[PDB]
């Protein structure tokens, strides 16, 4: 396990926030 | 959108982080 | 938990169709 | 594309509903 | 369950691989 | 970007297939 | 909330453990 | 010390983890 | 180390400041 | 409360900030 | 330092006694 | 809880006094 | 240049940090 | 203080380092 | 940048005036 | 001193503002 | 500029030299 | 210290004179 | 050595420092 | 200045002290 | 070394002429 | 002053050049 | 100062005459 699943969801949540932040940059430019 | 896409993906990132957190909490339990 | 997990996945599925919808808009214009 | 993304994320949302549904049964029994 | 969840996650992973693929193509054109 | 987008989605796909694998294991034991 | 409070408390508990682990190395060295 | 300091910090970390779990429990209630 | 310790405590202080912020919010509602 | 709690946490965060600063100084010299 | 850090932890301990004291009243009323 | 929170903060404050006193000694010798 | 100016500014920044570190010693004593 | 002077000098040292960083960035540009 | 350079020099000028004002205090006491 | 240093830092801060201002003109034209 | 920048920097260097001189005298006396 | 501070300021003055001289050159070309 | 020459050079070096420190008194007065 | 003259004389004194040092070193050799 | 002595005497000579050059100013003003 | 001092030190500097020159010859042969 | 300067100069003159005397001797042997 469960621990690996939880930490991996944490990691993919971080990646999704990075993606969110990313499209915002293109949205401006 | 393009602002909507970024804020959306941020919301999904937050929800995934919450899921990760909940799985971590239930892992020890 | 489990109940919160299932409830939050419903929200995630809801938000993804909004993603689909918003890329649908940019697919045209 | 842009059509592929819109059609594809719709399938993603449809799937996540199925996971949510399955977790509902897991919560019960 | 639990197996159906694994199959759904595998399918979602394949879908996101396809999306990543498609983004490489659209990034050039 | 858009190379960042494709890379992030490729990583997300890999992480999801890892989760699928993990759930395959937890389904057994 | 109250999720956030438990969240930082767990995180800070981990960080204190990291500090303890670290100072042990200086204790040996 | 330093060993006493390290085990002490470990004790504070464990107490904070317990408090985290405590707010996690009280959050629903 | 010692620099890691200093960075770790900086992070701890930032977390505590944000949670003081949070407790301002919970004080209201 | 609850305002006293928040003020106390602000002070505590300030003190860890100073402590973190101080280990940076002692680390060099 | 080293005197400053030791002097500071005494203040931190005093602050935690006050916060605990306050949660004692919070538990009552 | 609330009582457990308050009593555990008493313990934490007690640990911090020991840490302070311990740093005092090592600051001398 | 422009490289020489940047390097000189970096050196000046280092000397100021050294001065900062130094004054703190006079502050303690 | 004399503490304020030292922390001020540290801050301006950081500022000068950032300025040097900026001329390094623009030097190649 | 060039805007960042000018803006940062404004902060530098602000800190040096504070240093002046601080040294004046010592000149009195 | 002490008065001389406080007076001189005032002039230095005044100058740095002029440099900042001139860099504003450089930024435009 | 650009000559004004160089002139102001030379003046600042002169003033810093004066301050440095003064500090040697105050260090003895 | 105080002599170290005086030496540091003399070095800073020399560095600023060099930077001013460099800007004199870049002003021409 | 020769010794007398070096000793007298050191003496006159001290005398010049005295003269320098003397001149500064007239410099303000 | 007079301050320039005073620091000039101090430089002379330092040079004479260095000469004395050198003559002392060569005297034993 | 002998060479250092000869070089340093040249420095002494060029500082003395600066002394004279500065004196002629105070001769008038 | 007042020309007396300046021209006198001017002759002193002129002499010291000859002394420097003569130790230059001594260093060779 | 002005008188102190006056005897300082005559002391320097006497010391220089002693140096000349010493160099006359070392010139011989």
């Amino acid at each position: 396990x469960l621990k690996a699943i939880a930490q991996e969801f944490k990691a993919i949540a971080k990646k999704f926030k990075a993606i969110a932040f990313e499209f915002k940059a293109i949205a401006q430019k």
